[PDB]
């Protein structure tokens, strides 16, 4: 479980942690609302493999919530093509990332999800997948994803660069890219309130996301709703 943890109850992010006592406030109020957290490895992968194990996770058992994910998940070739990755290049990554939905499809269960995700190859793979996808919504919206970049970097190259490559590191671009990408309603709850980073991730309670992630300097945990 190196890449992705058993779960934890929330306030172990206190009693194990002397430097999180400083965030008890916030931990405390998030503990009303929310029972768990699985840790994610700190890799510079950690948003990607946090949303698809989480979003996977939260399909199990509602088949008709899987069809419609299977279908977006089968359209993602050509959304891949239309901004310019041949298919002999993402095929593997692709094929493993439509793999681990057949497993949630076929029953599966969160201990056989769980042993994928933390299978390096398998769960790298399911990572750059969902890295080239990232990319393809930003190229395919250079117009919009435009508005978010410094102006000397062309929105290829920060795609090629930022997006792309294994272990770089997330901003709100990228999280905003990839959830519009596989339609996953995401909210990121931040461990240190005075941390001044805007939150383009969180709404009112009556919304209803699939996937709760906690966020500290740079690192997502998956959070389990009470
Ligand atoms: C989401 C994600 O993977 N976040 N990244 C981390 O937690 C990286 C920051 C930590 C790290 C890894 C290797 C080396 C250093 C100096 C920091």
């Amino acid at each position: 479980f190196n890449l992705i943890s058993e779960k934890c109850d929330i306030l172990s992010i206190l009693r194990d942690h002397p430097e999180n006592r400083i965030y008890r406030r916030k931990i405390e109020e998030l503990s009303k609302r929310f029972t768990a957290i699985r840790k994610t490895k700190g890799d510079g992968n950690c948003f990607y493999r946090a949303l698809g194990y989480s979003y996977l996770e939260s399909l199990l058992g509602k088949s008709r919530e899987i069809f419609k994910f299977k279908e977006r998940v089968l359209q993602t070739p050509n959304d891949l093509l239309a901004a310019g990755f041949e298919e002999h290049k993402f095929r593997n990554f692709f094929n493993a990332f439509y793999s681990v939905v057949e497993l949630v499809e076929k029953d599966g269960s969160v201990s056989s999800l769980l042993k994928v995700f933390n299978d390096q190859s398998a769960s790298d793979h399911i990572v750059q997948f969902l890295r080239l996808l990232t990319s393809a919504f930003i190229r395919n919206r250079a117009d919009f994803f435009r508005h978010f970049i410094d102006e000397e970097m062309d929105i290829k190259d920060f795609c090629t660069h930022e997006v792309e490559p294994m272990a770089t590191e997330c901003d709100h671009i990228q999280i905003t890219a990839l959830s519009q990408a596989l339609s996953i309603a995401l909210q990121v709850e931040y461990v240190d309130e005075m941390d001044t980073a805007l939150n383009h991730h969180v709404f009112p309670e009556a919304a209803t996301p699939s996937v709760y992630l906690l966020y500290k300097t740079s690192h997502y945990n998956i959070l389990y709703a009470a």
